[PDB]
């Protein structure tokens, strides 16, 4: 029911091995690291993911430090009210954009 | 070797049935319409897609008119020098962002 | 030293009368309220803070995009847009945080001078 | 009536000395050169045109992002960033085209007042 996809706008690549944490209003409850394709599947389950207010926190700063690229943000976080949901993020050192795809 | 993916930032959805045209420096040579997932596969072939300068033109204005949403841009176009390439676009009525994923 | 600018990608306009809340991380690792304000008719919020107040630290700027969209009559996806960043670590700088809003997306960038 | 603002998402800065070319679609459906300039130290390009010159029509603003990135020593993906839009169709308006640049991406929005 919830997937994250992270892309790198500097290198033109998926953002790989990025830490992602999910919280519900903040109680952490799901987290993982992006795969080779920049995607993080299997965070949660249909049973667990109830309506409510969620935060997806992506650890952009350690991703940029692993690349030797100087970052601005501590993270990127995405807070929304809750179908399948994809939270997509496109990362640059001093900016990020995020959209939700709800199908 | 070349795929396009289009997302809608107003509705939170893939952008479906959007016309996409590809040109090589401008000679048109590949075009199609996005699927239900907002993706357009099979534009070209490994043999056809040589190094050079390309333009991907996405017909955003007819997509926004089909939705009853007033657009700004005539289109979105993406011009680059040429692996597999994904051109991703995220659409709003008065803005668009585009990135390339090169794997 | 800190300004915030907010634009609407649906209407092609400045995002007016948007609430912006700033917090600073405190020593016990909670967020301390630091400054707030609302965007003007140009979508800009100036006068949040002063050179004297704005010390080094980790800040959170939270833009209330939910109430902006509901005041337009639209049901948005996100509760707010934000940036969390470390400020002034090599001395004072001037930071502009710009945010571009749509119902299901936003982007934000920082300009540091 | 037309301004362009360009920001760098890598450096967190204005994109200075960026070339911007404006074209207008002519009656035979070719692009006619309309105006050009370079961004200032604030990343802004003012004085492109005048109310009198800027009539209704379909414009293309082409931002030379390739030479910006190569002058920084970086090999970018896109040749340029752009917008193509119909201007002044219900009378004069003021248009700001803003663009945010990274080596493999860009976004652009329009603010119309
Ligand atoms: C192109 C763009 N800008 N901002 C974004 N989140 C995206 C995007 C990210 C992943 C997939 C498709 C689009
Ligand atoms: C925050 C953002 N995302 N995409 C953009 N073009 C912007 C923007 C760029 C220049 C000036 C102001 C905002
Ligand atoms: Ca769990
Ligand atoms: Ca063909
Ligand atoms: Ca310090
Ligand atoms: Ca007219």
């Amino acid at each position: 029911p919830l997937m994250v996809k992270v892309l790198d706008a500097v290198r033109g690549s998926p953002a790989i091995n990025v830490a992602v944490h999910v919280f519900r209003k903040w109680e952490p409850f799901a987290s993982g690291k992006t795969s080779e394709s920049g995607e993080l599947h299997g965070l949660t389950t249909e049973e667990e993911f109830v309506e409510g207010i969620y935060k997806v926190e992506i650890d952009t700063k350690s991703y940029w430090k692993a690349l030797g690229i100087s970052p601005f943000h501590e993270h990127a976080e995405v807070v929304f009210t809750a179908r399948r949901y994809t939270i997509a993020a496109l990362l640059s050192p001093y900016s990020y954009s995020t959209t939700a795809v709800v199908t």
